[PDB]
């Protein structure tokens, strides 16, 4: 009942930022871009290796962010400054206006604070400071930016209405937030749809009745093989991700939660329908079976277990096939993972020492397999022109790739270097 006040390190990662897939912001997941861009129809190309960005000559790089939903970006400088850049039309980038920006820039309106984290909705996102408090900027139509009302556009970042614990960890989905205390409390607010803010209850009315301020997520639950639902008390939540309409929690005791949309096995649970509460993946319960790290995709989940393995499930596919309940990723067997993320579609990880991309057509370019070669890829691949490059940290937009490339070697800064640098053409 003490506020705790936190100083929150940002991510110890250094390194220069390199793109690669689709640039063409306002044409991403679309046949066409909306009639409002026809200016930008040919602005942005898809790179299908990696590229540096000109612009970010000399800036050093701590994080990357996207999100499997999204059309833009944002980068943490190794000084705590915020930049964003990509799709604009609801305000996402926090510019001050809904004008779409080719390249990094600097975001004024947050640049007096120390930022460590962001995360990234569809049309929106949060940005986490030093202290522990939570900025939005983009849509709101949903009360997806928790400031207690709904408006189309919010295109200045603006503080959230909550007066609670400090905040450490933040997640979005399309059109919603999750965001998670220090003492690992969690609250969620936006879109109810589904389910899938977690308080039984999908809202709907079609309108919702939309959470406009951050709401506490006040039960976990399992269910038992005879089909009782049991809460699980005392849920202390350590990490949150989020796809377009699901969330997945790991705990203080390794155990992995998953609510939301159930759709295409993105849940886990070994069935398909929705969960409006927060519910136990059995696998990850047993002693010694617990989860490490979570991350999830568009419509799909990963957990790292205890002992390092990667598990699967949901769909990268949903033209085709969809996997119910957690399933080992045997082709990364051995290897430690890092990072990992995935978009739509395609997943991209940091293992070992190297980079290891998959996914179907189509592609656009985020799994980095260079010009002239295969544009998709059935089984993991390493990413051969990253060959001699480490990537510290990787993350994706809905059809692109970011990743942070190690630069303290006189051979790393030189094979960086050789890796073609993207001026795009500007408004």
């Amino acid at each position: 009942h003490t506020k705790e006040r936190v100083k929150l390190e940002g991510s110890k990662c250094k390194g220069q930022l390199l793109i690669f897939g689709a640039t063409n912001w306002d044409l991403i997941g679309r046949k066409e871009v909306p009639k409002q861009q026809a200016a930008y129809r040919n602005l942005g190309q898809n790179l299908w290796g990696p590229h540096r960005y000109g612009c970010l000559a000399g800036v050093r790089v701590r994080t990357v962010v996207s999100g499997s939903c999204a059309a833009h970006s944002l980068l943490i400088t190794t000084e705590g400054k915020l930049w964003s850049w990509g799709r604009n039309e609801k305000g996402q980038l926090g510019h001050g206006d809904t004008k779409r920006v080719e390249a990094p820039r600097l975001i004024e309106g947050l640049s007096h604070e120390v930022i460590v984290s962001a995360a990234c909705g569809r049309n929106h996102t949060l940005a986490l400071t030093e202290t522990g408090s939570v900025f939005a900027f983009g849509e709101n139509k949903m009360g997806q930016l928790g400031l207690g009302n709904q408006t189309d556009a919010v295109p200045s970042p603006a503080q959230i209405m909550y007066n609670g614990q400090p905040i450490t960890k933040m997640a979005c989905g399309a059109e919603f937030s999750m965001i998670m205390d220090c003492k690992g409390n969690l609250y969620s607010f936006g879109c109810p749809e589904y389910g899938q803010l977690g308080h039984n209850s999908d809202g709907k009315f079609i309108e919702y009745d939309c959470e406009l301020v951050p709401r506490r997520v006040a039960i976990f639950i399992e269910k038992t093989k005879d089909g009782q639902i049991l809460p699980v008390p005392n849920v202390v939540v350590r990490d949150v991700a989020c796809g377009a309409n699901h969330t997945l929690v790991l705990d203080s005791q390794k155990r992995v939660f998953s609510w939301g949309f159930g759709g295409y096995g993105r849940l886990g649970h070994a069935e398909q329908k929705d969960e409006m509460v927060p519910r136990l993946v059995k696998l990850f319960d047993f002693p010694g079976r617990g989860a490490s790290q979570i991350y999830a995709g568009y419509t799909c989940s990963f957990a790292v277990s205890e002992v390092g393995g990667l598990f699967f499930w949901g769909a990268t596919n949903t033209s085709r096939e969809s996997t119910m309940y957690p399933k080992a990723v045997q082709d990364l067997c051995g290897w430690r993972i890092r990072s990992l993320a995935c978009g739509k579609s395609s997943i991209i990880v940091a293992a070992d020492e190297s980079t290891i991309s998959w996914g179907p057509s189509p592609t656009f370019g985020e799994l980095g397999y260079g010009d002239h070669k295969p544009k998709s890829s059935t089984a993991a691949q390493e990413v051969k022109t990253l060959d001699g490059i480490f990537s510290e940290q990787v993350a994706m937009g809905y059809s692109h790739s970011l990743v942070i490339a190690r630069d303290e070697s006189e051979t790393e800064k030189e094979k960086i270097k050789k890796l073609p640098e993207y001026n795009p053409r500007t408004l």
